């Protein structure tokens, strides 16, 4: 994990990307679809390179933590070269109007829109994108965790998202972007989700946790 | 303010610094003391470089999303020598026992300390902390503005946004680190800002439950 080329990171990463699911009151739809899309989470995750030298119960906090996020950046992902809609299931696609029955999501929804605008006009790529979402896996739950090997545990999370960082600035060193351009581009990505965050502790409001992610976690082959 | 230099960006910033401010029921003392730091705030917040150059409204938008923040980060780098505590002012140093008695502050204690730390553990220097504070000024609010000149405006945004990447890098350059812990130094920086809006977050759940846009506009004309 820490000895992977940045090369074998993002084909570790390409390759372990959940698919894209289908749909199945507006809100129910919604939340099946997510029920469903959580379970392919949990496989993801435990093939993000670095997840799975953590103890089981640091990979519950930090999925518990970071699971909404997970979803909305996905959800921006696939709504990219969809302006002014969001792609929740390529047969459930919603514009702004239609979050029109569904109080509150209405801040989110605009919210969304606005981020999958930006993915769009930075040109973000699929390789960089799986990045982005490793570093939400990593970091949402980190600064919310301490016995001193406690904090041993923790660097071991910071080792793999500079590791990730690394893997960024390489990806944008190859597509020939100039040492400036490389470090501007990095801070604009790390910045929009400052953002997700924020999308998620909304939707957070507007929706225990642990036992579910748990057992999902702990699987018997 | 694009044609700034690193040094002259640092110097604008460190010249704009607001004072630390003292204490005078301690959700109380809080409120005083914040009320009074978010006046300074605005002299602040006007000498950032590239935030006179937006709309009044604009102006009014981004410290509306981002005043919360400024408050925390400004907290916790006060707060970095005093392990355990919130160092609110230099009269007013709470621990954990303080800490919950205050409500709002029961969810939002341990993710201060955990971020001063972290700072600590870091060795943030106070040219750092300058810019991540204008970053959050620029960067808070941008996503949750759709005409032409709103495209125009998050563009500029942007750019000033890129100019305070390019004086982190410069900054920790000259401190002598390789390029490698340059970019990892930038993302680890960048990545505690998304701790510190969900502390915002949390933090403006309780003061929303105990109109903004309308005193921030009112304190920007009354700066005129
Ligand atoms: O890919 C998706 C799928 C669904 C949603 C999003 C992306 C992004 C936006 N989101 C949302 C969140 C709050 C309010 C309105 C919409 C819905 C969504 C709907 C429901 C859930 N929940 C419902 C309850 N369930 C409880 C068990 C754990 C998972 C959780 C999922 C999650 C996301
Ligand atoms: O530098 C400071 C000063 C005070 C505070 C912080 C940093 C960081 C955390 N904070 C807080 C947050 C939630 C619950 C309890 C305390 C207090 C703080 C207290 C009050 C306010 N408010 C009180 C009401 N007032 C309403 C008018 C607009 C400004 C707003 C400020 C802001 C921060």
């Amino acid at each position: 994990a820490l000895s992977l080329t940045a090369d074998q990171m993002v084909s570790a990463l390409l390759d372990a990307e959940p698919p894209i699911l289908y749909s199945e009151s507006m809100m129910g739809l919604l939340t099946n679809l997510a029920d469903r899309e959580l379970v392919h989470m949990i496989n993801w995750a435990k093939r993000v390179p670095g997840f799975v030298d953590l103890t089981l119960h640091d990979q519950v906090h930090l999925l518990e933590s970071a699971w909404l996020e997970i979803l909305m950046i996905g959800l921006v992902w696939r709504s990219m070269e969809h302006p002014g809609k969001l792609l929740f299931a390529p047969n459930l696609l919603l514009d702004r109007n239609q979050g029109k029955s569904v109080e509150g999501m209405v801040e989110i929804f605009d919210m969304l829109l606005a981020t999958s605008s930006r993915f769009r006009m930075m040109n973000l790529q699929g390789e960089e994108f799986v990045c982005l979402k490793s570093i939400i896996l990593l970091n949402s739950g980190v600064y919310t965790f301490s016995t001193l090997k406690s904090l041993e545990e923790k660097d071991h999370i910071h080792r793999v998202l500079d590791k990730i960082t690394d893997t960024l600035i390489h990806l944008m060193a190859k597509a020939g972007l100039t040492l400036q351009q490389q470090h501007q581009r990095l801070a604009q990505l790390l910045l929009i989700l400052s953002h997700i965050r924020h999308m998620s502790n909304k939707g957070m409001e507007h929706l225990p946790l642990y036992d579910l992610l748990l057992e999902m976690l702990d699987a018997h082959r």
